[PDB]
């Protein structure tokens, strides 16, 4: 297996596009993409480094495929894993629930032993509240393809360099 498993869900394809750009930055032989619409929770056993990608849907909820797999996360352990998070979301239209999904996923995975890496500054976002907040930072990379698509590539580039260092790769 590759070093990093990137498990993403997507409804309108935006988080998947972001997943592909992250894979391109790390390299094809470093990151393997797993669409959680077809993944089994035991797939997570194949990796000591994880990237969890999830947009927030209506409203403050996990993307439907990730919602489906969320209950099964208790059937697997994350001891010794390093885990990063990214999501797409809409900070203008959903300012009270911006990036809730990655907050919800990290809460669970860290409770099951996964150590979170890749915290991200809230600088440059306009929102009211988020379940991804952790001591004034986002729990992971927050992208906004609806309102800030022109910032996405630079954000990913900066985050992956940061992440590579935190993973120790
Ligand atoms: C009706 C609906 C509800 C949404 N709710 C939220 C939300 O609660 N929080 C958020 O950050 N974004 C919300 N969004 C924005 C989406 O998360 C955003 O468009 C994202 O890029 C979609 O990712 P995907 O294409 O991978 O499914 C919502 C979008 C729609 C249309
Ligand atoms: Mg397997
Ligand atoms: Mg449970």
């Amino acid at each position: 297996s590759a070093a990093i498993g990137l498990f993403y869900g997507t409804q309108t394809g935006k988080t998947e596009s972001v997943a592909e750009i992250i894979r391109d930055e790390f390299g094809n032989d470093v990151v393997t993409l797993h669409d959680v619409s077809q993944a089994e929770v035991t797939d997570l056993n194949d990796y000591q480094y994880l990237i969890i990608g999830c947009p927030t849907w209506n409203i403050g909820e996990l993307q439907s495929d990730w919602e489906g797999l969320y209950s099964e996360l208790d059937d697997v352990d994350f001891n010794g894993k390093l885990v990063a998070y990214f999501g797409t979301g809409d900070q203008i239209g959903y300012a009270d629930n911006f990036q809730d999904a990655i907050g919800i996923l990290e809460e669970k995975i860290s409770q099951r032993g996964g150590k979170t890496v890749g915290y991200w500054s809230t600088d440059g976002y306009d929102f009211n509240d988020s379940k991804a907040l952790r001591n004034g930072k986002f729990v992971g990379l927050a992208l906004d393809e609806d309102n800030q698509s022109d910032l996405t590539d630079d954000r990913i580039k900066s985050w992956v360099a940061q992440l590579k260092s935190e993973f120790g790769l």
